[PDB]
């Protein structure tokens, strides 16, 4: 029945993490502390039924950033780290991850509140970023099994990384600068966290590869030079784990949708030439680093490159021909 509350409470859930933040009307780590540890599974549950869209739900959304944008590290690893029985805690982390996912599609502004909304782009960067920690000191091989859910993280993370890209900030020739000094390129370290989440998870990398084919291609598609440049080298790594494999096999399984999703996306519009450029270049050196089955891949990847070029001249020629 808390229905016709929802926005009267929110009001009242609005300043007092305001008056919170307020800045020497008094110490309050311990105190916000205190009123993270007993609000935010609460709230991320309401927002969870309270997740229709119509309504007043954007103030909600403030609230919780408000909340955990105020609220620091010491905390989370604190107590909402320091749960009851573990697999409670890993079902509030699906809802956590789920709920992100549903956030960062069908966003609650009309793109043009993008100052508060670079600012919950931040604080959510925060905020995944705590969790990727606990799960590693929680859920890695020390946490051996029941590792699927990264699923979800990795598809979220990537999920959240498609979007606010470099013909977005080429809007006004100072929109770029502007957001950069503001705040940094998010994608940068955005996908240097996926990138050592990727290194850190170890041999079971082989359990899960077919699935994070995907996600690797469009970080790897991004626009920008430098996170593209530490981003291809993942893809010599996993083909050389389904190598660790191919003692028993081939990586020709997972080259196949590799190509398939690279083909999907490169018709779809979004490599360049110097993309596919680099992609060669930097998997060559990869392939110096190793013996024969980097010279295989090499001509793999020249075919590759070839039905590169072959797709970007159809781009180029189909937005001019006919």
């Amino acid at each position: 029945s808390n229905k016709p509350d929802h926005e009267a409470s929110s009001q009242l859930l609005s300043n007092i993490l305001e008056v919170l933040d307020r800045k020497d009307v008094g110490a309050t780590a311990v105190h916000i502390q205190l009123i993270m540890e007993r609000l935010l599974r609460r709230i991320n549950r309401t927002v969870i039924g309270m997740n229709r869209q119509s309504p007043h739900i954007g103030s909600f959304v403030a609230c919780m950033i408000a909340l955990l944008q105020q609220m620091d590290d010491s905390h989370y690893s604190h107590y909402i780290s320091t749960f009851k029985t573990r697999q409670d805690i890993i079902d509030f982390l699906m809802e956590t991850f789920i709920m992100f996912k549903d956030l960062i599609g069908k966003n609650v502004y009309a793109k043009d509140w993008m100052v508060m909304n670079m600012t919950q782009n931040r604080v959510f960067l925060r905020a995944i970023n705590q969790f990727a920690e606990v799960l590693t000191r929680f859920f890695m091989d020390q946490a051996s099994f029941e590792l699927q859910l990264w699923n979800n993280y990795f598809h979220l993370a990537v999920a959240f990384l498609t979007h606010e890209s470099l013909q977005l900030e080429t809007f006004s020739q100072a929109k770029r600068n502007k957001i950069v000094k503001k705040y940094g390129d998010m994608r940068k370290e955005i996908g240097f966290r996926i990138r050592d989440m990727w290194y850190n998870l170890g041999p079971h990398k082989i359990k899960f590869i077919p699935s994070m084919v995907g996600p690797i291609l469009e970080v790897t598609l991004t626009p920008e030079v430098e996170l593209r440049k530490a981003t291809i080298p993942i893809f010599f790594d996993m083909m050389q784990c389904e190598f660790n494999f191919s003692g028993n096999g081939n990586f020709h399984m997972f080259e196949n949708e590799l190509i398939t999703k690279l083909d999907q996306e490169v018709e779809g519009g979004r490599g360049d030439e110097q993309y596919k450029v680099l992609l060669e270049k930097l998997l060559l050196e990869h392939c110096r680093k190793h013996k024969y089955l980097s010279s295989s891949g090499e001509v793999f990847a020249l075919l590759v490159s070839s039905l590169l070029e072959n797709l970007l001249d159809y781009r180029t020629i189909i937005m001019q021909d006919e």
